[PDB]
């Protein structure tokens, strides 16, 4: 059978284009469908922005309390929006960007690497000395992703972010209490229960972080373990540039796609 067909197929039903990325390991052969094709972060690359403020600071920098107003609360922005009055520390941004998809904590991260484009330079850099030549931030989050397909901004593709997120959660591009941490956060996202994670038996042990936007974009990125204990790096990512700029994303779809990647896995 091919793997590509039933792929395919979950297009035609739900009249999308999918993207999947699984990289190759010890024991299995890589995953790839649309793999270089670009498609918007959306909220995916607030987890390698975790990480880059994780590599450039001591952990200490964890407790520095960042101050806000509510003239800074943009786009959706669960936790920082509860916070303006108390500020936040940079560890409380890292949670709340990755955990709750937070736009605010992510600016205000952004803003903790520094420089022109609101930090946006400075993180698309970190992706570069990951060996990341594909992937680009270009502009702060002031709303979910609906710019046109068109717009190369603010784009990865599966292969490219699948291999960012192999480095920073399995391999050493963290030191191991870095690494820990966004390993963590991800490990209790709260926005990701419909996608990978319902594609994957409930004996797998699943950590990630979600994208959403216009144009039905739909992603998520994570990492997985199997029963006994194996790790695999899923990303899956999903539009319909054909519906128009508010065409409905579909979080089942990547859940059956993970659940045509877990059977493979399996």
């Amino acid at each position: 059978a091919d793997l590509a067909d039933r792929f395919a197929e979950l297009e035609r039903r739900y009249d999308a284009r999918l993207g999947v990325y699984v990289p190759a390991t010890g024991t299995t052969a890589a995953i790839e469908y649309r793999a270089d094709e670009r498609f918007a972060f959306c909220s995916t690359f607030k987890a390698p922005l975790v990480a880059a403020v994780l590599h450039q600071n001591p952990l200490t920098h964890l407790d520095k309390l960042i101050t806000y107003t509510s003239d800074d609360i943009r786009s959706i922005s669960p936790v920082a929006q509860q916070h303006v009055q108390t500020g936040m520390t940079i560890g409380q941004l890292c949670d709340a960007a990755i955990r709750y998809s937070d736009g605010t904590a992510a600016n205000l991260l952004l803003a903790d690497l520094g420089g022109p484009g609101g930090g946006t330079a400075a993180f698309t850099g970190y992706l570069r000395s990951l060996g990341d030549t594909v992937s680009r931030l270009d502009a702060e989050e002031s709303e979910l992703n609906r710019d046109p397909p068109g717009d190369e901004r603010d784009t990865t593709t599966p292969h490219a972010i699948a291999l960012v997120l192999q480095q920073l959660v399995l391999g050493n591009a963290l030191p191991p209490d870095k690494r820990a941490l966004l390993t963590d956060w991800m490990a209790r996202n709260t926005t990701g229960a419909k996608r990978i994670r319902a594609g994957f038996p409930a004996d797998w042990k699943v950590i990630d972080k979600t994208g959403t936007g216009g144009y039905g974009r739909a992603n998520d990125i994570a990492v997985v373990w199997s029963p006994t204990g194996v790790p695999y790096v899923v990303a899956v990512m999903s539009d319909r540039a054909g519906g128009g700029y508010d065409a409905e994303p579909r979080e089942a779809l990547l859940a059956e796609a993970a659940t045509c990647v877990a059977g493979v896995l399996a």
